[PDB]
């Protein structure tokens, strides 16, 4: 007979019900089973009933994949879950956190924080939409982004995947779930679930819960801080994605005053869930839950109890599927975890599986691989490079004729620094591999490709890495760019105490402008030390990590638009002066947040 969840025209909580009441208990916690495709296998993925899958960063299937590699992939994975008992799609989830970073020729747009230095919430929409369509050329329908934090201390590993440390302006930025998802109907109720269909991907506001308040900004340590903070600096953002239909919600390593997140059943359960009704699903992190323990892992059957009755939904393993399985039918078997919770957590995840028509459009589309890396997405992200940047200093003196914007035509010019023509550095972490990488990674400009293709063809343009002094006064140069900056990193990898960038970057910069007046650009992934880089430079803008369109930067050097973008964060004076945010009683910045000097287009 007839299957009310089979057919498309139903609504989503009748068809939810209805295959809810037709799962065994293998089929349930395979649901809430999420996996990395390395440990995925057509049977593992058919035999367990596995409900999700997703690519590590730098998990992927060959360097340098197309398209249609990557939806072979998915479609292959697709295809074993399709053939379950149920038939019930996989969602497959990666972290496009700034464009479908992983893919090779995949547009990589400004990090976060230089995006909040935009506040133009509408060019965020724009890249989610932008986003999703490449998420989509790729097979893949749900991407971990948005990263909500509010980081309040800049030493944090992860601060550039923070708009701002003003939450009003990360809640200004979630206009990016939309932008992925798709605008919510006017018929819609906060909370409720929504990606308009195939061509867009469900959303992810991410790190539930003061990510970006830890001590010292240790990542995944401890927030200090009383529930008015905790609702006052880090929850706003999280009910403006539920008005705008969010559809998971990823739970945060870090703990609040001592409590874990993934063991946190009062903000997982009685607060997102009941208060702020959200109906999504709620997403652990990568092991997520063995961190619960220390060692990690080190009770994994607690980890499991603990973070199942705290609420989480679905599991991001993401390897020992086995171990997890077993142990959570053993706490369902001996009734320590209940089948109501069971119950809910597989409601929640069909909900956002059905709503987004996974059911009906469970395989790739071949047409949507020429979204990859499309010209028009390039020539958004180049805006956006171009809007994020800060100028910080326009001349030494402020009787000084301003050194911006450039001349296109001088007889010769220096482009110099390590972060000149290096397309990895200029992008940053979340691009090509985990941790980011150097050289050049995939398809884009770098500054020195950007000056080249910026300048008159009567201007000869000299690039030297690193030059001497004498080799600058002696080369009869009318101006140099210098780029130099942080090397690419991610999570962890990035908490950093002295913040202050590796040499040469003050030497070069120093040497150039010894010799020749000199624009400074400083590619970093948030405030870092200062002042003697712009003690040597004659003008100085803070580009923060770009991505793959440098021409964005040039487009501002030159004149082509003014600069516009103004501080995200509070420019500090030293390292022992943090945390210092807008707002506070030792408030003494090098530049205050919204600081920025303009230009205007020539
Ligand atoms: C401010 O505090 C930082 C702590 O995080 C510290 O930076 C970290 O320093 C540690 C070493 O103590 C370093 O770890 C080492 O990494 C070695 C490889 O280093 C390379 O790998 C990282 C990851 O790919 C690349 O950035 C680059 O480095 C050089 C110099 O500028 C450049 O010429 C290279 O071409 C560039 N190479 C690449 C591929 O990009 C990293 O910095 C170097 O490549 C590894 O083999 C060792 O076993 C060890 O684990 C961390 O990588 C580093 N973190 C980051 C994010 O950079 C700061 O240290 C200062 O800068 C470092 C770059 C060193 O030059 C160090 O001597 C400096 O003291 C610290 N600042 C101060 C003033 O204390
Ligand atoms: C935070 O960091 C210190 C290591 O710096 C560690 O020993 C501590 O337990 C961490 N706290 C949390 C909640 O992770």
């Amino acid at each position: 007979d007839y299957v009310l969840y089979k057919d498309a025209t139903k609504p989503v909580e009748d068809r939810v019900a209805d295959l809810l009441g037709r799962m065994t208990l293998a089929e349930k916690i395979g649901q809430m089973t999420q996996i990395e495709r390395l440990v995925a296998t057509p049977d593992v993925l058919r035999d367990n009933f596995i409900g999700s899958l997703l690519s590590g960063g730098g998990s992927v299937p060959r360097k340098g994949a197309t398209a249609k590699e990557w939806q072979d992939m998915v479609d292959g994975f697709q295809k074993a879950c399709m053939s379950t008992r149920l038939g019930i799609p996989m969602i497959y989830g990666i972290d496009a956190v700034h464009g479908q970073n992983n893919v090779y020729g995949a547009t990589i747009f400004p990090h976060n924080v230089g995006l909040g230095a935009t506040r133009d919430p509408y060019l965020v929409k724009r890249i989610g939409e932008a986003t999703a369509l490449e998420v989509r050329a790729t097979g893949i329908q749900y991407a971990f982004a948005p990263c909500i934090a509010v980081c309040r201390d800049p030493r944090w590993g992860r601060c550039y995947e923070s708009y701002s440390e003003d939450r009003r302006i990360v809640q200004s930025m979630t206009e990016l779930i939309p932008g992925l998802q798709g605008d919510v109907p006017k018929d819609f109720t906060s909370g409720m679930p929504f990606v308009a269909g195939k061509n867009k991907v469900a959303a992810c506001a991410k790190h539930f819960v003061g990510d970006g308040g830890t001590v010292d900004g240790i990542n995944e340590n401890n927030t200090i801080i009383n529930r008015e903070g905790l609702m006052n600096i880090h929850m706003p953002a999280y009910k403006n994605a539920m008005d705008k239909g969010v559809s998971t919600v990823m739970i945060s390593y870090s703990s609040w005053n001592g409590v874990k997140m993934h063991a946190n059943q009062d903000l997982v359960t009685g607060y997102l869930k009941d208060t702020l009704k959200f109906k999504g699903f709620v997403i652990s992190d990568w092991e997520g839950i063995d961190r619960i323990t220390t060692p990690a892992g080190s009770d994994y059957s607690y980890s499991v109890k603990a973070s199942i009755l705290a609420g989480l939904d679905m599991i991001m393993v993401p390897n020992k599927y086995q171990q997890f399985i077993s142990i959570l039918t053993g706490h369902v078997n001996g009734g320590v975890i209940p089948m109501s919770r069971i119950d809910d957590a597989v409601t929640r995840i069909l909900r956002v599986k059905f709503t987004m028509g996974l059911f009906e459009n469970p395989y790739a589309d071949p047409a949507m691989a020429e979204q990859l890396g499309k010209q028009e997405h390039r020539d958004l992200a180049r805006e956006a490079a171009r809007k994020s940047l800060v100028l910080l200093k326009n001349g030494k003196t402020s009787t000084d004729a301003p050194l911006l914007p450039l001349p296109k035509k001088a007889p010769k010019i220096l482009v110099a620094g390590s972060h000149a023509d290096n397309l990895g550095y200029q992008c940053g972490g979340w691009t090509i591999e985990w941790q980011g990488d150097t050289g050049r990674t995939t398809v884009g400009t770098t500054i020195l490709e950007a000056v080249k293709a910026a300048v008159d063809p009567s201007t000869v343009v000299v690039f030297a890495e690193n030059p001497d002094a004498e080799f600058v006064k002696s080369g009869g140069f009318s101006y140099a760019i210098v780029a130099v900056g942080e090397h690419p990193y991610t999570e962890t990898k990035g908490d950093n105490l002295n913040l202050t960038i590796p040499e040469p970057g003050l030497s070069t910069v120093q040497a150039v402008c010894g010799g020749v007046r000199c624009a400074t650009v400083l590619i970093s992934g948030r405030p870092v030390v200062v002042q003697p880089l712009l003690a040597a430079s004659d003008a100085l803008v803070a580009a923060w990590l770009p991505g793959s369109e440098g021409q964005g930067v040039t487009d501002a050097l030159f004149g082509d638009f003014g600069f516009t973008g103004r501080l995200p964060r509070t420019w500090f004076k030293s390292v022992d002066q943090l945390p210092m945010n807008v707002g506070d009683a030792h408030y003494d910045p090098l530049f205050r947040l919204g600081y920025g000097l303009t230009t205007n287009a020539t």
